[PDB]
């Protein structure tokens, strides 16, 4: 499933991400846009042997368990397969745990969203 900008903003708001730990909804939508292009099925392999899963490109080494990653810590205590769903619940819940060093965890966010008017990503949407 590939979300539309406003469709994802609405879903993330419903899920309580707006202003979670001080991060406005726009930050999360922007992060999703550049991490996965709003694609819930996105999967990308990393050089260290981990994979990044789903809407938020959550990592197998630290966060989720795919059972194929040496040094797996599974800090979100969830199978990575749960992050490849049309239902963003698992990704949202894990994302909350990740930000609890803030959104710098997401390279794409730090590189492209941080410091910009991220509200532009939700402007025009009915929330
Ligand atoms: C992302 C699923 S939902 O139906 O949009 C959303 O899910 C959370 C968690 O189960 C609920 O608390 C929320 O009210 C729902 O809208
Ligand atoms: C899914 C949101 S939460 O973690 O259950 C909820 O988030 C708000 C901020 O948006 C916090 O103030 C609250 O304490 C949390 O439980
Ligand atoms: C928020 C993670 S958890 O599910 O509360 C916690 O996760 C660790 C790591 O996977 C587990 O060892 C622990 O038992 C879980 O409670
Ligand atoms: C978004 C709902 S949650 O994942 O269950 C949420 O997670 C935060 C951080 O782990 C908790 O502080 C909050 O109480 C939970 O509802």
């Amino acid at each position: 499933k590939v979300f539309g900008r406003c469709e994802l903003a609405a879903a993330m708001k419903r899920h309580g991400l707006d202003n979670y730990r001080g991060y406005s909804l726009g930050n999360w939508v922007c992060a999703a846009k550049f991490e996965s292009n709003f694609n819930t099925q996105a999967t990308n392999r990393n050089t260290d042997g981990s994979t990044d899963y789903g809407i938020l490109q959550i990592n197998s080494r630290w966060w989720c368990n795919d059972g194929r990653t040496p040094g797996s810590r599974n800090l979100c205590n969830i199978p990575c397969s749960a992050l490849l769903s049309s239902d963003i619940t698992a990704s949202v819940n894990c994302a909350k745990k990740i930000v609890s060093n803030g959104m710098n965890a997401w390279v794409a966010w730090r590189n492209r969203c941080k410091g910009t008017d991220v509200q532009a990503w939700i402007r025009g949407c009915r929330l």
